[PDB]
């Protein structure tokens, strides 16, 4: 005899944005109509403090100083795919059959676990486009 | 489990892997003696 013994399977260990720690560099916010926004920006007003000047000294002028910081846009996505025998069993049993309803279960089970799993890609999509921003934006140590 | 990947560039596929571990099979063995005269001496005592 050829003996098969027990079948294991994977873990797939779940991702939240917020239990990792680059969340306390994020601030995250549902906006849902973010895919009709062009641009988004923010308006900064600085004005700064002057010194009193001594003997000899022009006193310099009330700098006021304006600057305004534009949205970067991003958007990430995730692909996958259902065979059309996967799609035929998922949606009927043909005759109520014991093999047919293992094959509907397991179509069900196909596309439940598919769900899962873009779920977590778009987390992780979300994590890896906020680091590449952030290398993005980072100026290096030396410089710095 | 895969990543979203960026502005437009191709994601990977839905990858899904199948092993299969096999045994190797062993065996062991003890070989030990008792002689003709240990044998009668065993069990059939030919007199008290």
């Amino acid at each position: 005899f050829e003996a098969l013994l027990g079948i294991y399977c994977n873990k797939i260990e779940w991702i939240n944005f917020f239990t990792t720690p680059i969340a306390v560099a994020a601030n995250v916010i549902r906006f849902n109509d973010v895919s009709r926004m062009t641009l988004g920006k923010v308006l900064f007003f600085i004005q700064l403090p002057r010194v009193a000047t001594g003997n000899d000294v022009t006193a310099p002028k009330e700098t006021t100083i304006m600057v305004a910081k534009h949205s970067e846009k991003h958007p990430i996505n995730i692909s996958f795919d259902l065979s059309a025998a996967c799609l035929e069993h998922l949606e009927n049993t043909f005759k109520n059959t014991v093999i047919d309803q293992i094959l509907n279960i397991n179509a069900l089970h196909t596309v439940l676990r598919s769900l899962k799993n873009s779920a977590d890609s778009l987390e992780r999509g979300l994590i890896h486009a906020f680091m590449q921003t952030l290398l993005r934006k980072s100026p290096p140590q030396f410089i710095v």
